[PDB]
């Protein structure tokens, strides 16, 4: 059986599975799975991530998907307001497509056209040096098709070379003082690196008024309170090369088995609630007051997702958000 034939057998034996999870069963990366689908339902793209992302501005509204093993973030939007470079880049559209990119992690790209039950799905899919998915873009009803098709005609190549996979990869009191002296939420990144800590290390290092644990049911409680109250919140989901940010209201929250889901007209969250090992409340000072977040971690320390209240520069977080956080149980 070729890799593609193994895929077809894996798919027949597991018709409920994401391609990601089929790859796992097969003992390969999702990128390698996609590579085997080329000249079947996929094609290789001329890959340069920057060039592809820049070209996507032309296609108008699409659906963007970023995930980690624990959470999937799906958002309607456009690839506008781009500021790309290698270590840190932006696609800056608050409430629509709002991405933070580490482009040096971006290795390969493919397009897929699949007959899928619902219908035909068209997509562009980006993978990292380990072959894991970074980001996927799906055609939707509002997508500018002539531009999508023109883009693909410009980027598809017949050259499908083998993927070049790469292997992986201060005192408590001083950390607490560093944190209290922070003025921008972004300085937290620096605190961690300069002091050599894991978020979970830093959280434990500081005082309980700055960071404390809450029950693992807290996410679902919070999403439901938010759904009821209709206040604007922020939901961050990342992987090694991409962070995708939702800002808006919660329209519907629904569990399904181990999953907790948010179902909005323009945003979908799927999160495996049972994998939440630690749930932290953190309060980081800024020029505009303390910013309060709920940060979720899996057993291995993976950052599942983070939640914040809506906020723009020069404004405080809403009291409403703080009130909602205060309703969570202390563990």
């Amino acid at each position: 059986k070729s890799i593609y034939e193994q895929y077809l057998q894996a798919k027949a034996d597991n018709p409920g599975k994401y391609a990601r999870d089929l790859a796992t069963l097969m003992g390969i990366s999702e990128a390698e799975l996609t590579h085997s689908r080329v000249s079947h339902d996929a094609k290789r793209l001329k890959g340069d991530a920057r060039a592809l992302l820049a070209a996507l501005e032309a296609v108008g509204e699409v659906k963007a998907i970023t995930r980690n093993t624990y959470a999937v973030h799906e958002q309607m939007g456009r690839y506008e307001n781009q500021h790309l470079n290698g270590h840190a880049g932006l696609i800056l559209n608050p409430r629509n497509l709002d991405l933070r990119l580490f482009l040096n992690q971006w290795a390969s790209a493919f397009t897929l056209t699949e007959e899928t039950r619902h219908g035909v799905r068209h997509s562009i899919q980006f993978f990292d040096h380990q072959g894991d998915a970074l980001h996927k873009v799906y055609v939707t009803e509002q997508t500018d098709m002539p531009a999508w098709e023109a883009l693909l005609a410009q980027f598809i190549t017949t050259e499908n070379p083998e993927l070049q996979l790469e292997p992986l990869s201060a005192t408590d009191e001083a950390v607490d003082a560093e944190w209290r002296a922070m003025t921008d939420v972004h300085q937290f990144f620096q605190l961690l690196k300069r002091n050599n800590l894991t978020r979970q290390q830093a959280f434990r290092a500081v005082g309980n008024d700055l960071a404390y644990q809450v029950d693992n049911s807290s996410l679902t409680q919070l999403l439901n309170i938010a759904q009821q109250e209709q206040n604007e919140i922020m939901i961050f989901v990342g992987n090694r090369g991409c962070v995708q940010i939702f800002t808006g209201m919660i329209e519907k929250v629904t569990p399904h088995q181990d999953w907790i889901n948010v179902f909005n007209q323009r945003f979908t969250l799927h999160l495996i609630e049972t994998t939440i090992a630690e749930s932290w409340i953190t309060r980081k000072p800024t020029k505009d007051g303390f910013v309060t977040s709920l940060e979720l971690f899996a057993a291995d320390g993976t950052q599942i997702a983070q939640l914040y209240g809506q906020r723009t520069e020069g404004q405080p977080e809403q009291t409403q958000w703080r009130d909602q956080i205060a309703r969570l149980n202390n563990k």
